[PDB]
């Protein structure tokens, strides 16, 4: 039922909004006007409101709810046919509304920008006025611009000044940069191919034929991009693609002239490179150090011996080496040709050539010196071991039984057997170290190997002697037991007193482990 209230509402509003909106045609904003584009709005706003004035007076004819006022059915499919009309009528007119505050915006608004359009082409033709450098095609811009201008005295007017804006953007992004664009083609371009091409009129003192080939090919391509930025330049083409021109041109230039320092740096490392040969002298000294080498005639005669006469003799091979691989390398150096910068890494090799052998030598020049030492503490040694062999000698005593019967002929006999080598080494006039050594190393572990199981047996026996000293013959059955001990004993078996005590330990307390073992190492 209110669906009809509504109906009168969405009249009123329609109506009364519409009436307003025809009323304010001519008696609003009727300033400006283009005999042309408005003339077609002129018959749209007609027609538009000739649409209203049929489509509501349809929606009066289809009045027909104050007849059907007995049904509920048939009311929605005759409303919602109207209402959804009145929306499609007020839809279409808000679109019109957005229509005119358009045209009346897109006129006031672009009449208010000639002003600075015109203020900017009064600051071409000034910034135009003094100039001749490139003025061939600004002369052709400001005249077509000033033509469009002369052009715009509506909305196709808007586009065309909305066009001369940009049109006058290019044209001061033109007269700002292009002042130093020409400018480097004058000046910037043959101001740095002189300089190189100079540069290489200096750099004849320090330039070789290898490089003749990727050296002056890079101004064949620079020579190149230069022509190529003009082309750019010239032709309707702007300041893109020249301006980075510019700089892959300058990128080129640098990257040579880098390429001329390092070989600056490749000719002065050898000033520093070539006074290490000046200490290639000071390292043939070989007939310095086998005059050191005159000392075997005296003492250590095993300098004259393998693996030690040798070697040095090597290193003289060496140093013959490196000595003809400096003379290869000034030769192909000191050319009637120039010299260049390919020589650093034939000589970052000959540093180090020196830096070894020069530790060689030097291991050697110590190797010399040690040995007056080494027949030093070999003396130490060996008049220790006599000490060693002395004492455990006399500590075979006291030990009723002959102390290993077989081990006994065997590692005593290596204490004569190994010190008569030792006659044979300090007698030796002159000695040698290796015989030294070698009978010593014949002599560690075959002393002590053989002191430390006889200290062991002398521990032993005293230990066992000690045991049976508590033998206790009071027993039945131990004692007879305690008799298979000696009789076991002083034979010659090192097992057959092993279970032994191991009875005297069955029949004794659980302490007979500890019963001797403690007083004995009191």
């Amino acid at each position: 039922k209110i669906y009809a209230e509504i109906d009168r509402l969405e009249s009123w509003k329609i109506e009364i909004l519409n009436r307003s909106i025809v009323e304010e045609m001519s008696k609003i904003k009727h300033l400006k006007m283009t005999g042309q584009t408005e003339e077609f709005f002129e018959k749209w706003r007609e027609e538009w409101d000739e649409i209203v004035t049929a489509h509501m007076p349809k929606v009066e004819e289809l009045l027909y709810d104050a007849e059907e006022n007995a049904d509920k059915y048939r009311f929605k499919k005759a409303n919602q046919v109207l209402v959804h009309i009145d929306d499609l009528l007020t839809a279409a007119e808000s679109s019109i509304e957005k229509i005119l505050r358009e045209i009346s915006d897109l006129v006031t608004s672009e009449e208010k920008s000639r002003e600075e359009i015109e203020q900017v082409r009064e600051r071409y033709s000034k910034s135009r006025k003094n100039l001749l450098a490139y003025s061939h095609l600004y002369g052709e811009l400001y005249d077509s611009l000033e033509k469009d201008l002369d052009e715009i005295w509506y909305i196709t007017a808007r586009k065309v000044l909305l066009e001369q804006d940009r049109n006058l953007e290019r044209l001061q992004s033109y007269i700002d940069d292009v002042p130093k664009l020409l400018a480097d083609c004058k000046q910037t371009v043959p101001g740095q191919i002189a300089k190189l091409k100079d540069g290489y009129g200096e750099m004849k003192e320090k330039g070789y034929k290898l490089e003749h080939i990727q050296l002056d090919k890079e101004l064949e391509n620079l020579s190149n991009q230069l022509k190529r930025a003009e082309h750019v330049l010239m032709t309707e083409l702007d300041i893109d693609e020249a301006s980075a021109i510019l700089q892959l041109i300058d990128e080129n230039i640098q990257s040579v002239y880098q390429q001329l320092e390092g070989e600056v740096e490749a000719g002065q490392s050898v000033l520093s490179k070539m006074p290490e040969l000046i200490i290639a002298y000071d390292k043939l000294k070989e007939e310095k150090e086998h005059t050191k080498a005159e000392t075997e005639l005296v003492k250590e005669s095993y300098r004259l011996t393998a693996g030690e006469l040798g070697k040095q003799q090597a290193f003289e091979k060496r140093l013959d080496e490196i000595g003809k691989l400096l003379s290869s390398v000034k030769d192909k150096l000191d050319a009637e040709h120039v010299a260049y910068s390919l020589l650093v890494e034939e000589v970052a090799s000959i540093e180090k050539q020196i830096e070894e052998v020069k530790k060689e030598h030097a291991e050697y020049r110590e190797n010399l010196q040690a040995l007056r030492k080494e027949e030093l503490q070999a003396r130490e040694t060996l008049s220790n071991l006599k000490k060693t062999i002395s004492e455990t000698a006399r500590l075979l005593k006291t030990s009723n039984i002959p102390g290993i019967p077989s081990h006994i002929q065997e590692m005593l006999e290596n204490a004569h057997h190994h010190i008569q080598e030792t006659v044979n080494q300090l007698n030796e006039l002159p000695l040698n170290m290796e015989e030294a050594g070698a009978h010593l190393k014949q002599a560690e572990d075959i002393v002590n190997r053989a002191s430390r199981e006889s200290e062991e047996l002398v521990e032993q026996v005293i230990l066992i002697e000690k045991i049976i000293q508590f033998g206790n013959r009071f027993r039945s059955q131990n004692h007879i037991l305690s008799e298979q001990l000696k009789e076991a004993e002083r034979r010659f078996y090192a097992f057959d007193y092993d279970d032994s005590y191991e009875i005297a330990a069955a029949a004794v307390e659980k302490a007979a482990p500890g019963a001797v073992e403690k007083i004995k190492a009191d």
